[PDB]
């Protein structure tokens, strides 16, 4: 796999971060900075040459979306799924969450196209629209995909805060195989994660239907214990994410390493569980 470049994740949140500033302070369902960040991760995944389609639902009176991207070619039979909910709060920008995974599962579809990847398994990529509502959109993706084709669902990745500015490093215990490909990148770099229990996000309806999934977080609002703080540094005793739903969930709510090492870890997964 590639090794994903950290400025280019920094510089997809920051165009959200100037999305939120041009939209009312944020990126939330029913509001106009959700279509508006939607509109830039499809704008840059078509230039790359995905199929994009805007799956379109209304919840709550309003119109919401998801943005699904296939990589052309690939085993129709088995498909691997990559996501992040690209919503926010309507309370701020939504940079940590989850603007962070959102822009690391872009730049990881981006980096198939660079790389020239042609993955034995069919890859699909999805931004979720309205998670904060209740897994809103990817519910509602699940709920509309025929059997058939959940059926052809080899896993689902999910990626939900994972620039916490006082990180945890967090693995999904799900699918073994899938838990297994992003222990072994931790490992290979000497960081130690522990089990996923903090959390809720939008694997849970695939989870839910039988889907293998997996992920990686980087913790909220629970608080970094002693222990934890000497595996990872940071500052026991204060939340993993100081700004969760907050207006203070800006660019400067991120932890460029956590950042770097999950984006990474990402395209990692996704190059070895396609092929
Ligand atoms: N989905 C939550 C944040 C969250 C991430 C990961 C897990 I696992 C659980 C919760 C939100 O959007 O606030
Ligand atoms: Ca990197
Ligand atoms: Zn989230
Ligand atoms: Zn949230």
């Amino acid at each position: 796999a590639p090794d994903i470049p950290l400025a280019n994740v920094k510089a997809h949140l920051t165009q959200l971060s100037t999305i939120a500033a041009n939209n009312g302070g944020n990126r939330a369902h029913g509001r106009p900075g959700y279509k508006a960040s939607v509109d830039y991760v499809k704008a840059k995944l078509d230039a790359a040459g995905y199929t994009t389609t805007l799956q379109q639902f209304t919840s709550g009176g309003a119109t919401g979306y998801n943005l699904i991207a296939n990589w052309p070619g690939g085993d129709p039979n088995k498909v691997l799924m990559a996501g992040a909910h690209l919503d926010s709060v309507s309370s701020g920008a939504g940079i940590n969450d989850n603007g962070s995974g959102s822009a690391a599962v872009l730049e990881t579809a981006l980096a198939v196209s660079r790389a020239g990847y042609q993955p034995d398994k069919h890859l699909r990529f999805a931004w979720w629209g309205a998670e904060e509502l209740g897994l809103i959109g990817s519910k509602f993706y699940v709920n509309n995909l025929p059997s058939a084709d959940r059926s052809k669902l080899a896993g689902y990745l999910n990626f939900d805060m994972i620039g916490s500015p006082n990180p945890g490093y967090f693995v999904y215990d799900d699918d073994p195989v899938i838990e297994k490909t992003f222990k072994n990148y931790f490992a290979g770099l000497n960081v130690p994660t522990e089990i996923e229990t903090e959390g809720r996000s939008d694997h849970a309806p695939f989870k839910n239907v039988g889907v293998p999934v997996g992920g990686l977080f980087t913790g909220a609002g629970y608080t970094k214990s002693a222990a934890q703080a000497q595996k990872w540094g940071g500052t026991a005793g204060q939340a993993f994410d100081r700004c969760y739903h907050s207006s203070c969930d800006s660019l400067s709510n991120i932890n460029d390493t956590a950042l770097d090492r999950n984006s990474d870890a990402a395209a990692h997964a996704i190059w070895t569980l396609s092929s």
